C-alpha cells in the first residue's frame, strides 16, 4: 500500500500563471506522500498564512493549493515550494485589466 522513498518528491512541478489585478491566484501540486505538509516560499520567503493572513495553503489528499486573496503587481513572484525531500518553482504575471471597468 503506502511504500514510498522516505523524504516527499514532487510529482507535478508548479505551472506558470497569469492572472489579472485583483484576481484570485491558485496553485496546484501534487507530492509523493499524502496529507503532505509543503513549504510554500514567495520570491524565497517564507510564507504564513492563518485567520488573519492573504495566502491560504489547502491540502487535498495528495496534492495542495496555493490560494491568493488579491493578486496585485505585487503578489506576481516566484512561488516556490519546499517539501520534505522536493521543490519546485513557478511564474506568477499579473496583468492590469484593460479598459474601463464599466458593467
Amino acid at each position: 500500500g503506502s511504500s514510498g522513498s522516505s523524504g516527499i518528491m514532487v510529482t507535478k512541478q508548479l505551472e506558470d500563471t497569469t492572472a489579472y489585478c485583483g484576481e484570485r491566484v491558485e496553485l496546484e501540486c501534487e507530492v509523493s506522500e499524502d496529507d503532505a505538509n509543503v513549504k510554500w516560499f514567495k520570491n524565497g520567503e517564507e510564507i504564513i498564512p492563518g485567520p488573519k493572513s492573504r495566502y491560504r495553503i489547502r491540502v487535498e489528499g495528495k496534492k495542495h493549493i496555493l490560494i491568493i486573496e488579491g493578486a496585485t503587481k505585487a503578489d506576481a513572484a516566484e512561488y516556490s515550494v519546499m517539501t520534505t525531500g522536493g521543490q519546485s518553482s513557478a511564474k506568477l504575471s499579473v496583468d492590469l485589466k484593460s479598459g474601463p471597468s464599466s458593467g
